[PDB]
């Protein structure tokens, strides 16, 4: 059927989308398994299901590589916000190793909530 084509998209937004679509095919993404803090079993299952959906979109629609080693990934998707992770967590230790790297190439850390909004804005029907 007819493909959606937003004739009202301005150049800012269409350029943002174009550059993201191109860049996403070049990177490695990690959907990190570690939770920042304790949560009840049923609440962890809800998060895991959301992480799996994001994984499928990144791998299959956005064409990113998916890794189990977050130290090789360009976008690191977390099961909470970075401030939720304790200093003892390697996610926080690595984040701290990168914080003062003035290196535009360094990894970015996104909660699953932040990631879901990004994917929605890229045109996918997600929660
Ligand atoms: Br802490
Ligand atoms: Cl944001």
């Amino acid at each position: 059927g007819p493909k959606p084509k937003n004739t009202k998209e301005n150049l800012s937004k269409s350029s943002w989308r174009q550059e993201w679509l191109a860049n996403l095919k070049l990177i490695s993404v990690s959907l990190v398994d570690e939770f920042p803090s304790e949560l009840s079993d049923s609440d962890r299952q809800i998060i895991n299901e959301k992480m799996q959906l994001l994984k499928d979109i990144f791998a299959n629609n956005l064409k990113s590589a998916i890794s189990n080693n977050f130290r090789e990934s360009d976008i690191i998707i977390l099961k909470g916000e970075i401030e939720d992770y304790p200093m003892s967590s390697e996610i926080k230790i690595y984040y701290n190793e990168l914080q003062n790297k003035p290196d535009a190439k360094k990894a970015r850390f996104w909660s699953f909530m932040k990631t879901q909004r990004f994917v929605s804005n890229m045109g996918f029907d997600i929660q």
